């Protein structure tokens, strides 16, 4: 099923705004997302393109205008990321922005071993 | 396997700078990253944890005292989440954080739906 089809995507024209350029000022994310999942050593990118999409709806608050549905598409990103378990939740709001003193703690700096190690 | 740290991890001691021994009436770092990986179904944020990191070393540039470090430390990290292909390096420069108009051309927000199936 290609599901939530017709009413939410429907308003994508709500973010495209007042008529119709093909987003024609620059061949951009068309250029970005070109060949991407290419070959089974993927993971990375898909998750992050999805990070700015996430700061996309968070930034666009226009309360009546689309707002409820940015929330409705951003909600299903869940299933785009992981959403197997509840804790998927926690981390992203964490995964927000602005480092502050109180969050430029870097001590646990070394941390990174744990991944590619695991034979 | 993965010793190379002798002169490089030794630098973390140079970040900390002058002293006390425990970075702060924190637990924070500790309370932060404790049980994350607990369930290997969540690949995703591991990439982003290292992103603030990219948001740290690309923030300090300490002139031959700490620079080289951050240089050296900054590098090893792609090799953690993804040393898989040559490409992704590019894919980060974009990932800078500040999307300055003419750069948040959200037209395309609509295609990533595809991760939907994958198999």
């Amino acid at each position: 099923q290609g599901q939530f089809f017709r009413e939410i995507e429907n308003l994508k024209e709500y973010f495209n705004a007042s008529s119709p350029d093909v987003a024609k000022g620059g061949p951009l994310f068309s250029e970005i997302l070109k060949n991407w999942k290419d070959e089974s050593d993927k993971k990375i990118i898909q998750s992050q393109i999805v990070s700015f999409y996430f700061k996309l709806f968070e930034n666009l608050k226009d309360n009546q205008v689309i707002q409820r549905s940015m929330d409705i598409i951003k909600q299903d990103m869940f299933q785009k990321f992981l959403n197997g378990s509840s804790e998927k939740l926690e981390d992203f709001k964490k995964l927000i922005q602005i480092p502050v003193d109180d969050l430029q703690i870097q001590r646990k700096a070394i941390n990174e071993l744990i991944k590619v190690m695991n034979d």
